[PDB]
């Protein structure tokens, strides 16, 4: 855990932006990668790059044991039973739409009840959206506590009968908030639902254990967890996977082609359609073996901290909205009074520090939170209690700057 | 051109397999990657990896700009009209998805028709007959000529005013014909159908200009065209693009989202929801800019050249047959009689040869054939005549020993 010794391992946070040092704090849109992955793709590319299939020849062996090796590491990377549940995907968009064309569109009917929340990011609405569209279903929305989080109580209340999907972040990736996915699962299973956890937030920063969580769909992205672009994860329950046609049509996914019907593969290569993404997949192993041997909990205990250190940073400065509650995950979502937050990302890339502004891929909850956008620091392995002081030092220069400008301008005129 | 210092770009043509020089022959199944391509992904995720969107923060910029000018060197590349026609897509199979689900699905109806053939890959075989299915719509097949190429009187015939999807290879990567794509297109656009060109093999090998060929739609895969694994590119005419519904759907892809609906970007976005496959696509602009300084007019030559002497050394040997017409791609299809195409591809990779056996994802045209498997030799640019040499001493040495086995065999018993 030496914090100095883990940020050596990843060249990107060794440069200027400028003319400071690189202060990287937007890990919730995509994380940095260290030297193990990337020269886990560089060796691929040099060494054993083929298509996959044993019994052909040596590189394709080579190349199909390094990708069937990447599954295994997932499988056991969030205690999945079997191989057979774990599906390579481009992406946790990708694997939440797979679940939505595949299961929703085949199991609702109009009556049927599809329940999300306010708090879920786009990419866990849309397709919901669609489906109960293409369906005449109808979508749900769970209500939220004021300093946004999920009552049980709401769950139970907007959970019925006729619901048959419950779709929930693990994590937020504006409030922070850590929903409790175990107990919704209970609450989705006795009124007859399956629920599909989005963990493109918590994958990369707390242990998963789908046995545990229960959950009967869980997506993932690979470039959240210090991994290759253009590749995630869709876990799904044997059961429910057997049952579900394939999203994607081609080859790899076929047993047998006729002229007009086909008959497909068993899982998991049922749903995985095409040339595979062989490269990413191996680099998401490869990011898996790092994170394991720096261990979960180890960087949960770091981010728990830095969260509770920047918390109460931000309490210090006046003028500043955080949103969400104290219990959380390792990022801040905020405003300036009187500050558009674009202009604090731009002011604040003007010291090296990347932050990210807008509404983070979740409209409903800006709307929710009565503001049009906010701005976002978000912290990961690699991030330290200095770096947080040069967030908070840049805020209070940020707010005295824009006062000035005010005062100027008001002087003038 | 010179073909020794194009080989030196490429560092896994470089090593032994069981104690030979690698011989690699199965560049239709997937290329190697130049140290440019591979260099590429390392400076990526060494210097300027971020999620997408200018106007945020430095490295950001950077990776959206690397991103963005991807898509224009694909678009110069294939000479399309405007990168509003260039969507990035996980490879050749999920662009014809793509179009299947979101042209074909929304225009088809009972009495209309998709015309294929019988050599299509499964990725343009599969998704039409699903498409027909939903849709009560009907597949029909363009009848081959003896040597496995298509006729324009047959083309004329099988597409009728009922006719609304003609889809087609550029090239068979099985027989290594070329098929007649421009002509097509005028019979297609005639009837009032669409084409829907699968440029998988032809990319990488010649230059392709979606204006001259006038197709509709045309996708390609970056593996095999020295580029990273996952990703491919669909191109359609933006007219027909404009009036097509998302595939997926979530963050990205998306203008403003409400609780209930949605309203989507222009394109090209439109087609490219959650985080994109930033790397990737950006190391396929990279080999477009190798194969550009090579010339793409230069690998058909050297292509024609191989595959001529390829031809003409088989028939050097007796007892094989190869599949396919005399004019064609780099690639050689072939069976010995009496010897299973997997035991060929084993003896071969014994000798540091590779190359691949099975139904090659054409399982009809096997059946058309009146084969259940055969062998494959496939060509690019860094293959050489030595290497063909090679090849056709291996099956001459096959095909002594498997002569020796049965002899002995008979012999005992
Ligand atoms: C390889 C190939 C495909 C499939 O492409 P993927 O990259 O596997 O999706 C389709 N058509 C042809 C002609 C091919 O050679
Ligand atoms: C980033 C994120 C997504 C989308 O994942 P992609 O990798 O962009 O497909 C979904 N949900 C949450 C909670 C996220 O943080």
């Amino acid at each position: 855990m030496n914090i100095t010794d883990i940020r050596e391992q990843f060249p990107i946070l060794h440069q200027q932006v400028n003319g400071h040092d690189l202060v990287y704090l937007d890990s919730a849109a995509t994380s940095q990668k260290p030297r193990a992955v990337i020269e886990t793709l560089d060796k691929y590319y040099n060494q054993y790059n083929s298509n996959v299939h044993r019994g052909v020849h040596t590189l394709g062996t080579r190349a199909t044991d390094g990708y069937e090796g990447a599954r295994e590491k997932v499988r056991k990377f969030i205690n999945a039973k079997s191989m057979a549940e774990i599906i390579f995907t481009k992406g946790t968009t990708t694997s939440l739409n797979m679940v939505a064309l595949s299961y929703a569109r085949a199991n609702l009917k109009p009556g049927d009840e599809v329940v999300i929340t306010y708090m879920e990011h786009h990419a866990n609405i849309i397709p919901w959206q669609q489906a109960v569209k293409a369906t005449g279903a109808t979508l749900k929305y769970i209500p939220l506590q004021e300093d946004g989080t999920i009552s049980l109580e709401d769950v139970r209340e907007t959970v019925t009968s006729n619901t048959k999907i419950v779709a929930v972040s693990h994590v937020s990736n504006v409030l922070g908030t850590v929903n409790p996915i175990k107990e919704m699962a209970k609450i989705a299973h006795d009124n007859g639902a399956v629920i599909v956890v989005d963990g493109a937030q918590s994958t990369p920063h707390m242990k998963i254990d789908v046995q545990d969580l229960d959950c009967d769909f869980f997506a993932l992205s690979s470039h959240k967890m210090c991994g290759p672009t253009g590749v995630g994860v869709l876990y799904g329950k044997k059961a429910l996977l057997e049952n579900m046609e394939p999203a994607e049509f081609g080859g790899e996914m076929i047993d047998f082609v006729g002229l007009y019907e086909s008959t497909w593969k068993e899982l998991p290569w049922k749903f995985e359609a095409g040339t595979p993404i062989i490269a990413g997949a191996i680099g998401l192993g490869a990011a898996i073996d790092f994170l394991e041997e720096i261990g979960l909990d180890e960087i949960s205990r770091h981010e728990h901290k830095l969260a509770a250190y920047a918390l109460e940073r931000f309490r210090q400065l006046d003028g500043v909205t955080v949103y969400g509650p104290e219990e959380r995950a390792g990022l801040v979502t905020f405003n300036l009074d009187d500050v558009h937050p674009h202009d604090v990302a731009t002011v604040l890339d003007a010291e090296g520090i990347a932050v990210r502004a807008g509404h983070h891929c979740a409209q409903p909850l800006m709307k929710w939170l009565d503001v049009t956008a906010t701005a976002r620091a978000s912290f990961y392995l690699y991030n330290t209690e200095e770096e947080i002081d040069k967030l908070v030092e840049a805020l209070q220069k940020t707010k005295e700057y824009f006062t000035n400008v005010f005062s100027g301008h008001h002087h003038h005129h």
